[PDB]
């Protein structure tokens, strides 16, 4: 955590006195846009255009890993640079310690801390210092660090640019995407780790039984038609996906969510192969990022450090749900 | 914990050594219950088998403990053999005796409060692990042994002439092979989940957690051949492997990372489990409530926040085929 514009080794903090963290820890939920409006929160005027925004992501990380994957489907790599943090995200946070293959250091700036940029924008910073960062090249600033709402830019702000056609958020199905969206996250996306740092047995009881019991509704969802909400691919679909795709290999074991594996159920393992295979997301998944973050970072939950050998499974494998359905 | 010359050490054992090498009592407790209270091959003699002198200190924790347990049953040594259960929760203190949790009886012969209680009675400064399984002396109040692969042996004949029901878990005819299997299921199944779960560094496990799932591989060619490990009879080779196949999808997997597959995930094995599983006397030696209680809350090193996780789902009363199948 950063308190004040001071870094604070997991040392967050002696106590509280006024009040919840802080005045400026969401302060950067401002949207990109097509004109340069501000968006429904935050200001204006950061406009869609090339050569400007930017991505701070981990490979490690589900919420940073949506806004990857959106920035495929939509065609945006010709708009967007992408830098990455390296997995082991120790005692000073996120970090830019390159040389694990596939982390790149800050590619802009070159600094040595996350949270060095979170200053940058803001040095009176109180708060979690949090990928995915939405970064303004030419402002020095953050634009976000709510993946909810960047997909939600990518969808839409550079289609007149050209990006590829796709809509993730169509208006006819933006109720049901809410909804299925509310329960997914507080009971899957968020239910893991509700799990996996569980202070009592009986906390940890609760949420992995929530977890099991969404995942049961979601094989039934999956089920009646090819996505969440029917035949057509939302970012609904996009935001469970990023979770399934990390539970066998590591939240099965690491957090302990181990009644059943993706790949026990029929539906739920096809669509974690179905996105799988798109053409461009497989690139977007990097296990090694993956596993060494999460076995290696929670001290507090595998002192040991060591990295599981990990459930057995097989993305590959033809899943046959464009056939399938409807 | 360890016992050091008669006295106890809350884990500090020790610090480092200095000497060395534990100890004067690494020659531990090796002697041999006979039928004629003969010397076995190591120990002395006098213990002879009989009614009402032999006690058995166990956790229903514990695969090698767990071994003595279904040998009694399967040997129908219950009028011999009396039991008493340490508490699941190895804390400071080690093995106690602790009732409250259920299936946790206390010390059934002289209320003592720690298993290391025992182990002192029989050597006022001895020096090594407190381990179970106990076999007990009521008569000498001493140890008869503390090791489960002789333990077995003993109950497997000792006792042919007074009433033991007839089956030899260990004949001359397949020694060889059953020596050969105990080998190497030992060193990478029954020990190999521990070297898995405690290792020191990465690769340290990475090496034993493929000597497991190299060794379960084998085993499932194996035991795609015929019922058991050596053919058509049930021999200590397969009760052995079992004790730590019964572990395995409620904590191995889970608390010792060895989680490549799971055993319901193997036809053989899985069925191997079931049906062993579901010998007559065999179900009420298994407590699951001791099992994944020890492993996750006890070892803090591994599991800091003594969470025990939900567990994998499995089934084993479920009908195996195995009597039918071979052969
Ligand atoms: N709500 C934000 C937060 C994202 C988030 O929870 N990021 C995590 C990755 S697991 C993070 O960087 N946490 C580091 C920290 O809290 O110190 C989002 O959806 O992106
Ligand atoms: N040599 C013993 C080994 C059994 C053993 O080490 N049991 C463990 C339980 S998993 C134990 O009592 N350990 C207690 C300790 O080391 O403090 C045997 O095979 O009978």
């Amino acid at each position: 955590q950063l308190i004040d514009g001071v870094w604070h080794d997991t040392w967050y903090d002696t106590k509280s006195t006024g009040g919840k963290f802080q005045r400026s820890a969401s302060a950067f939920r401002n949207w990109l846009t097509a004109d340069g409006a501000p968006g429904p929160t935050g200001t204006g005027g950061f406009i869609a255009e090339k050569d400007r925004y930017h991505l701070y992501v981990s490979l490690a990380c589900p919420w940073a890993h949506r806004t990857l994957i959106m920035r495929k489907l939509k065609g945006l790599e010709p708009f967007i640079s992408v830098s990455v943090v390296n997995p082991l995200m120790l005692e000073n946070g996120w970090t830019f310690d390159d040389s694990f293959p596939g982390a790149t250091g800050d590619t802009l700036y070159q600094n040595e801390f996350l949270y060095q940029l979170y200053l940058h924008a803001d040095p009176h910073y109180s708060g979690r210092v949090t990928v995915p960062v939405l970064w303004d090249k030419k402002n020095h600033t953050i634009v976000s660090n709510e993946s909810a709402e960047i997909i939600r830019m990518f969808n839409t702000a550079f289609d007149a640019l050209g990006a590829k056609a796709g809509d993730y958020y169509p208006p006819a199905l933006q109720t049901k995407i809410d909804e299925l969206n509310g329960w997914i996250y507080d009971t899957v996306n968020n239910g893991v780790y509700k799990a996996g740092f569980a202070t009592s047995q009986e906390a940890y009881d609760e949420a992995v039984a929530k977890v099991f019991e969404s995942l049961a509704r979601l094989e039934q969802i999956l089920g009646q038609h090819r996505y969440l909400t029917g035949n057509q691919l939302t970012e609904a679909d996009i935001r469970l996906w990023t979770t399934l795709v990390r539970f066998d290999p590591v939240y099965v074991t690491h957090f302990k969510c181990d009644k059943h594996r993706i790949s026990d159920y029929l539906n739920l393992y096809g669509f974690l192969r179905d996105i799988y295979q798109m053409p461009g997301i497989a690139e977007t998944v990097n296990f090694d990022h993956i596993r060494n973050h999460y076995f290696r970072s929670h001290k507090t939950i595998n002192p040991t450090g060591i990295i599981s050998i990990g459930p057995w499974q097989d993305l590959d494998e033809p899943h046959g749900r464009d056939v399938r359905f409807g």
